[PDB]
């Protein structure tokens, strides 16, 4: 029987929490739309129960999946320090190692370790916020503008049929927006009404009007699919097109702001260093979070913003055939290092693992039979490959060291 040339030897996730209710809710929030939002089982922010037992699904999954790889024991709790788990101090991100551990190996309890002072942010997941680097203003300016296309009005000129899409599942027309407006000469317009600008500053980068509104409500809409609620959007949204011409106004939004390079890098940059390191063979020792690395498996519980800072960082792109959102609930951002058995030498595959919008509404339980969706990606700078498509470490590393900000590391 043909056996397989390579062996897992570390794996390390960067998973986004999972389902969650929006994170708040405003009066802008309430005048594009004349109709009520359903509210939510849980604070805002906060983990619903359903998104734990989502999680817990992929936690069920990836131990089914380990254990096929020889990485963790079938039977048991997986040994001291070998399944190790970080997560932001949020709630959500806190419950989403929780969900994880839980499915991963239930009654086992591992630690979801944290940032020591919880009331304070943890700079791993976003060092621009925290003060320990700035981002370049006129650098990162001119990125974004360019990567627009030269001007937002431009960029939404290009969209109008997604956001047009928007107000007629908000019913905006019927809106005290529209109403309330003054210049009734012209139709109701989401853009016109609210001028998106863009603002940046050494610490962050933000969109304000129509942009950042409706990559948060479309991104609402998703989460009320996924957390199983009678009709998203008020039942305006009937077809997969729908969908996804909803959620490109929210993926587009990350592209400018999370994909950048100019920002990507600096606020990736610890996350890089952590991931080099799990990954990289090394002496075991008691490190940060009272983590040991390198390990078997690093959970690391971050947000949708740290996915699209390390895929813009590393140059991976993707797209999830079923799934509108680019960095959905739960996805996973999967880092693997395999030894190559003929001369032992160190090989890194990265992979996007997510559910389907489906799978999320459908509450469907995964396992090897029925796996969540997966596409395997490939770092575009990365020129030593094996027979698989996976990179040396040694590349892996060059591209981690190039990309990250010295000046960004904890
Ligand atoms: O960590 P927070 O301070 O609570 O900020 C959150 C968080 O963004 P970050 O990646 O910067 O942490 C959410 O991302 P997730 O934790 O859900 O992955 C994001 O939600 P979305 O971008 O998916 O919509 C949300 O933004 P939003 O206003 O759209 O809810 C945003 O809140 P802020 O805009 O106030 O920073
Ligand atoms: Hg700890
Ligand atoms: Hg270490
Ligand atoms: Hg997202
Ligand atoms: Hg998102």
């Amino acid at each position: 029987q043909s056996e397989p040339e390579l062996k897992l030897e570390s794996v390390v996730i960067v998973s986004r929490a999972g389902v969650r209710a929006p994170t708040k809710a405003t009066q802008l929030m309430q005048d594009v739309t004349p109709d009520a939002w359903p509210t939510w089982p849980v604070k805002l922010g906060w983990l619903t129960p359903r998104g734990g037992e989502l999680i817990a699904y992929l936690g069920h999954y990836q131990r089914q999946r380990l254990v096929a790889d020889g990485l963790l024991a079938k039977k048991g709790c997986p040994q001291s320090g070998q399944v190790a788990i970080i997560a932001d101090v949020d709630e959500r991100t806190r419950k989403t190692g929780e969900a994880f551990a839980a499915g991963l190996a239930p009654d086992c309890a591992i630690t979801v370790h944290t940032q020591t002072d919880t009331s304070s942010p943890d700079p791993l997941f976003n060092p621009l916020k925290t003060g320990v680097c700035q981002l370049d203003n006129a650098n990162v300016t001119d990125a974004i503008l360019s990567r627009a296309g030269g001007s937002i009005a431009d960029f939404t000129g290009h969209r109008q049929t997604a956001f047009r899409e928007l107000e007629r599942v908000l019913n905006f027309p019927q809106s005290n927006l529209c109403l309330k407006r003054e210049k009734q000469d012209e139709s109701c317009s989401l853009t016109q009404a609210l001028p998106s600008e863009l603002k940046v500053s050494a610490d962050n980068v933000s969109l304000t009007g129509a942009v950042s509104l409706a990559s948060m409500l479309t991104e609402i809409f998703l989460l009320q699919q996924a957390q199983g609620m009678p009709e998203p959007g008020w039942g305006r949204i009937t077809d997969s097109h729908q969908w996804n011409t909803l959620l490109s106004l929210h993926n587009a939004q990350f592209y400018l702001l999370q994909r950048t390079p100019e920002v990507a890098r600096s606020r990736a940059t610890p996350l890089l260093d952590l991931i080099k390191t799990a990954l990289t063979p090394h002496p075991p020792q008691k490190q940060a979070y009272g983590v040991t690395l390198p390990t078997s498996v690093l959970f690391i519980a971050g947000h949708d913003t740290n996915l699209a800072n390390l895929g813009g960082a590393l140059e991976l792109n993707w797209t999830l055939p079923g799934q509108p959102d680019n960095t959905p609930p739960g996805g996973e951002l999967v880092f693997e290092r395999w030894r190559r058995l003929s001369d032992n030498s160190q090989w890194i595959q990265v992979s996007l693992v997510f559910q389907t919008l489906q799978q999320m509404r459908d509450k469907t339980p995964l396992s090897l039979n029925t796996p969540p969706g997966e596409v395997k990606l490939t770092l575009a700078g990365c020129e030593e490959r094996n027979a698989q498509g996976m990179c040396s470490l040694a590349g892996f590393t060059q591209i981690v060291n190039e990309a990250r900000i010295p000046a960004c590391s904890l």
